Formats: structure tokens, sequence, C-alpha cells
């Protein structure tokens, strides 16, 4: 079943949500041409582990390699920082993050355009975060989870570019992956109602051609079938009585942290 998080548990969301969203704000300046998708992540760890006195819950999930997922252009998700990956001007990187503290787990990840912008990276992440934006502002008590991932799809298809339908939004609290799954497009299979002291995530992934996308023989990496761009913003959400709260809001986004519904 999907968990009621109490009034202490969302406490301590607040708090490890608010460390996901910090390590996001810490790396920007260091996002630059030249520099390495292996020094990012190094830099991240550090600080979660050295600074914040927290954990990513990425290393050694299910064997994963290094703590945060950085991905580059066609790279849709779970891209492995290499010392040898430099970035470069136009490239498009997602990186996600997610930290634990004091048992809970804070999720979430941000598009950076390195130097100078195409246009194509520019619009397609825009797209992106618009996206998650409008589904952020459906979530209340009440509503079922298809709705939303339905005008996810709606406003994405709109726009010129595709869903991905794999690597849904998740349930999140004690557990990293919880339920329940958090579509980003219209199904007939989706049926949840929402309500109060759910905690999740919402994390679309937008590719500027097609849908499909393949999985590389390093058992990580997953990029565009279609070799077209691809992005992806993501928050940890808990639902309130009137609309929900932002927990792993930065000083960068332009939604406000909690969205009251009357
Ligand atoms: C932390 C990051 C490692 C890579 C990966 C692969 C698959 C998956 O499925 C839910 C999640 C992750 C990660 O979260
Ligand atoms: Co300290
Ligand atoms: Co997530
Ligand atoms: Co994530
Ligand atoms: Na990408």
């Amino acid at each position: 079943a999907i968990s009621i998080k109490t009034p202490e548990d969302i406490e301590k969301m607040r708090v490890a949500g608010r460390l996901a969203a910090e390590v996001l704000e810490m790396i920007e300046p260091y996002v630059k041409p030249g520099v390495s998708t292996g020094e990012l992540d190094r830099i991240c760890n550090d600080y979660i582990v050295n600074e914040q006195h927290a954990v990513s819950a990425c290393l050694g999930y299910h064997g994963y390699p290094k703590s945060v997922c950085i991905s580059i252009n066609e790279v849709v998700c779970h891209g492995i920082p290499d010392d040898a990956k430099l970035l470069k001007d136009g490239d498009i990187v997602n990186i996600d993050v997610t930290v634990i503290k004091d048992g809970f787990h804070g999720d979430t990840s941000k598009m950076f355009i390195v130097g100078k912008p195409t246009i194509m990276g520019e619009r397609l992440c825009r797209i992106t975060q618009e996206s998650l934006y409008l589904a952020l502002r459906m979530v209340k008590p009440g509503i079922n989870l298809r709705e939303i991932g339905a005008a996810i799809q709606k406003f994405v298809e709109a726009e010129g570019f595709s869903v991905v339908r794999e690597y849904c939004g998740h349930g999140i609290g004690q557990g990293f992956h919880e339920e329940p799954q958090v579509l980003h497009y219209d199904s007939r299979e989706t049926n949840v109602v929402l309500k109060p002291g759910m905690t999740f995530t919402i994390e679309p992934m937008v590719n500027a051609g097609k849908k499909e996308i393949r999985t590389m023989k390093d058992g990580w990496t997953v990029k565009t079938k279609d070799r077209s761009l691809s992005a992806q913003y993501e928050h940890t959400i808990v639902v309130t009585d009137n609309g929900c709260e932002i927990l792993t809001l930065r000083k960068d986004d332009t939604i406000p942290a909690i969205i009251s519904h009357d």
C-alpha cells in the first residue's frame, strides 16, 4: 500500500529534501566547459558526506558505483559520472540527486545548460520544467494520478516533443522507490486517488524526438533510440490538505513551495 507519513516523518522529509536541493544549488558554478562528470560526482559526494553529514542513496544502490546520476544530451537517465567525460558548450545535463538523512530520502534533479546554449537545448529544458510545474499545480487530495500524467503528456506533445514511458516518479520516504508509480502520461491503467501525507516524486523525461529509449551495455545508461536530446526535472512533494508542498525547492525555482487551492 501507499504509506501516509506522520507529521514527524514529514519534518524529516523537509530536511532530506532541502539537503538534496542544496546539492543542486551548490554544484551550479562548477558546471562549465571542460569539467568532467566524474569530478562533479566527487564534489557532490564529498559535500553530502562531509558537509551535510548525510549519504547518497544512489551509491551502491543495486550496485550503482557513483553518488549521483549525470545525464548529457541524448542520455535520458542514469548516466554514470566518468572522469574522462568532459562537458562542452551547448551540452544539456541533468544531475539527479537523492540524499538520505535520518533514514528519510529527498530526491530531485534539474537541467544545466553548459556555456553557450543552443536554441533546442534551451527550449527542451524550459518545456520540461514547465511540464513538471503544471503537474505540481494539480496535486491535491482527491485527484487521481491519471489526470496528472494525462496533463503532462498533453502539454508536452502540444509542444512538439514526446514523453518517456519508463522510469516514472515514485513514492518516497524511508524507502527510495515506494508506491505509487507516478506515470507522466495518460494510461487507463492508472487509478490512484491522492490523500494528505502521501510523499512522492514527479520527474518527467521529455525527448525532443520520439519517445523510445534503450539501455546501453554498461547496464545503467539509458539513451534515446533516435539520438534526440532528452531533458528531465524532478521534485519531491508531500500532499497537504489543500494542495501540496515542494520539499526540494531551490532558490532558482519559480513556483512557490506551498501550493494552495480553494
Ligand atoms: C540512484 C540511481 C542509480 C541508477 C538507477 C537505476 C534504476 C533505478 O530504477 C528505479 C533508479 C536508479 C537511481 O535512482
Ligand atoms: Co559540519
Ligand atoms: Co525520483
Ligand atoms: Co531522482
Ligand atoms: Na539528457
